[PDB]
């Protein structure tokens, strides 16, 4: 079964605002995604070190980008420490509230749409390249889930029957028909060379062939 769940009025309206707003600066996408794989890292890293049994579910720590021209999609795979049903539903959700509103209250006075990332909501920025989102995650403690949005004021959760990770989080993005850029090897580097040559795991661009 999928369920369909509303977003909050605050987040539906964050997405709106990323989608309808004329900006031309979208590769700062790609910075807030790989901030959210390192906080995961860390996260799991961190809880490693008092109970070592968390990395049976795998050891390596990493970031893996995955273009797709034939498929025309974008995957951000980590090794991270996953999210679970309740984080995907609610609770990341409840976290973003005041985050969400403040940084709608800055846009409207001025800021622009790359200080996203100060507000803790990084994640929606994806909407400025991608029509849909899929987020297929593993955390120790829950099952596999699927996460998807097209926007629009809703997104469905299922039990993911695919492919099993150990644990962790594949990000992938549909590529709107303009936006094919982001899938060319010379465009990627650029990008994670500008805005995420200081993260603390290795980051791999594997190419198509
Ligand atoms: O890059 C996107 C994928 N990842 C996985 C990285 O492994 C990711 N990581 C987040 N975090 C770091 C790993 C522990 C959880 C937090 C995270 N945090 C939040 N929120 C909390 C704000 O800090 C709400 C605001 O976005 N929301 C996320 N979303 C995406 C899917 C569910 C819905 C919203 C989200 N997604
Ligand atoms: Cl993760
Ligand atoms: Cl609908
Ligand atoms: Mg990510
Ligand atoms: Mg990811």
């Amino acid at each position: 079964e999928v369920e369909t769940f509303a977003f909050q009025a605050e987040i539906a309206q964050l997405m709106s605002l990323i989608i309808n707003t004329f900006y031309s600066n979208k590769e700062i996408f790609l910075r807030e995604l790989i901030s959210n794989s390192s906080d995961a890292l860390d996260k799991i890293r961190y809880e490693s070190l008092t109970d070592p049994s968390k990395l049976d579910s795998g050891k390596e720590l990493h970031i893996n980008l995955i273009p797709n021209k034939q498929d025309r999609t974008l995957t951000i795979v980590d090794t991270g420490i996953g999210m679970t049903k309740a984080d995907l539903i609610n609770n990341l959700g409840t976290i973003a509230k005041s985050g969400t509103k403040a940084f709608m209250e800055a846009l409207q006075a001025g800021a622009d749409i790359s200080m996203i990332g100060q507000f803790g909501v990084g994640f929606y920025s994806a909407y400025l390249v991608a029509e849909k989102v899929t987020v297929i995650t593993k955390h120790n403690d829950d099952e596999q889930y699927a996460w998807e949005s097209s926007a629009g004021g809703s997104f469905t959760v299922r039990t993911d029957t695919g492919e099993p990770m150990g644990r962790g989080t594949k990000v992938i993005l549909h590529l709107k028909e303009d936006q094919t850029e982001y899938l060319e090897e010379r465009r990627i580097k650029e990008i994670v060379k500008k805005h995420s040559q200081f993260i603390g795991y290795p980051i791999t661009l594997f190419v198509e062939k």
